[PDB]
């Protein structure tokens, strides 16, 4: 079914996150949400914060339905440090190296990522075909 799908489209990202993005030296930075205590104008300069806790969550919402949306939250992890560190902090060195092992391990898990996201697809709009054919009566 789309929720098998769902399943197993979710297990191979949280692998990604746990496995690889997680175990990045000195990643300890990007595995929870910014303590606003620690760092009190953090909320107030980066509008859309992300960390790999966040995308866990997310995860198991089942928030992502493409690569594409999961690279997006991802990419937003460097871009927020890009922004409130600059490009030659550590804290942006660190988040670069997690973003390009996400896309190392994407690569490996294409073929299957890409056949679940578009059954995923394929399921949802059948679904929503079918609730339209019910409100037409
Ligand atoms: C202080 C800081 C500055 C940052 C930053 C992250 C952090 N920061 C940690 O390094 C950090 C390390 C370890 C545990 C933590 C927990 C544990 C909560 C559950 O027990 C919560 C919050 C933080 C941390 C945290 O806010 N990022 C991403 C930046 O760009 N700056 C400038």
């Amino acid at each position: 079914s789309m929720d098998d799908d769902q399943v197993a489209f979710s297990f191979i990202l949280d692998n990604i996150v746990t496995q690889k993005m997680m175990a990045v030296p000195d990643s300890w930075p990007f595995h929870h949400p910014v303590n606003k205590k620690f760092v009190p104008d953090y909320y107030k300069v980066i509008v859309n914060p992300m960390d790999l806790e966040t995308i866990r969550k997310n995860i198991s919402k089942h928030k992502y339905q493409s690569r594409e949306s999961f690279l997006d939250d991802v990419n937003l992890i460097l871009a927020n440090s890009v922004k409130y560190n600059g490009p030659e902090s550590q804290y942006t060195k660190t988040a670069q190296e997690i973003v390009n092992v996400c896309y190392q391990t994407l690569t490996e898990y294409d073929e299957h990522l890409t056949q679940l996201e578009k059954d995923i697809c394929t399921a949802k709009e059948a679904a929503l075909e079918e609730a339209e054919l019910e409100s037409l009566d």
